[PDB]
């Protein structure tokens, strides 16, 4: 596939440290056509269920949508192309082989604009998956690592070293999204990175991506994007449909953050 040369492959030294979390992110199809990103999460019960976190506003938290699912795993350039050098700006060589389908609606919810997913197969050992922790605690981060598919195309990252903060959906006042400035010439976003992971620095889920004026071109603050937060998502809408914590704290451990779990 094809994404802006700002961005920075996952095989790039940008990825060093972060080979776990790189391995919970997927991109997927809907009703056939490549449509937005996704990742694992892992819960407090540690037993591999396959809770897949994406974003809202890609339709698929409806019975119908989410049967339609094909997720792509493992989905990357094979080399290293040099950010911001046409190279990386190419067609990639990324294989789209390891897929599964399927899958049921957990939860949605419209103003933090997330939807857990469960996928209907448990995990191939073949494709050597990760189980993302995440972090609900209401507070911001001095940076943040964002792994995604931009145009669903080769997996790429995306690193923040500034501090996040607190957002309406839009930039107005409020509290549902966490504001990430991009590096002045790193990795953004793009179409079909919709639903993808942001992290903390210790590498838990914050947050799936909704949106924002970034693009390779962008200056100054409209270098940015907005992503719904786990915190406004864990109690969400006030039933099971509509939040996460029946799905992620199932023990009723009580727990704040949670570390990852490998294959």
């Amino acid at each position: 596939g094809v994404s802006g040369s700002c961005n920075i492959d996952v095989v790039c030294p940008e990825g060093d440290g972060r080979r776990d979390i790189i391995r919970a992110v997927g991109a997927y199809s809907k009703s056939g056509t490549l449509a937005c990103t996704g990742s694992l999460v892992n819960n407090t019960a540690n037993d591999r269920k396959m809770y897949f976190l994406t974003a809202h506003h890609c339709g698929m938290g409806t019975a119908s949508t989410a049967a339609s699912i094909v997720v792509y795993w493992n989905y990357q350039n094979s080399t290293c192309r040099a950010p911001n050098t046409p190279a990386s700006g190419a067609n990639g060589d990324g294989s789209m082989s390891q897929t599964q389908s399927g899958s049921t609606v957990k939860a949605t919810y419209a103003t933090s604009d997330f939807t857990l997913l469960e996928l209907n197969n448990a995990a191939n050992p073949a494709f050597n998956l990760f189980w993302a922790g995440w972090d609900r605690r209401d507070q911001n981060y001095p940076g943040a690592i964002a792994i995604h598919h931009p145009n669903v195309a080769e997996k790429r990252i995306s690193n923040s070293t500034s501090p996040t903060s607190f957002v309406a959906w839009g930039g107005g006042a409020g509290t549902t999204h966490l504001n990430v400035q991009w590096q002045p010439s790193g990795g953004v976003t793009e179409p079909g990175s919709s639903g993808s992971p942001i992290y903390s620095p210790e590498k838990r889920v914050l947050g799936q991506l909704h949106g924002g004026p970034s693009s390779c071109s962008a200056t100054g603050t409209n270098r940015s994007d907005q992503y719904g937060r786990v915190f406004t998502s864990w109690t969400g809408g006030g039933a099971a449909a509509s939040r996460l914590s029946d799905w992620l704290d199932p023990a009723s451990t009580g727990a704040q953050f949670i570390d990852g779990l490998d294959s």
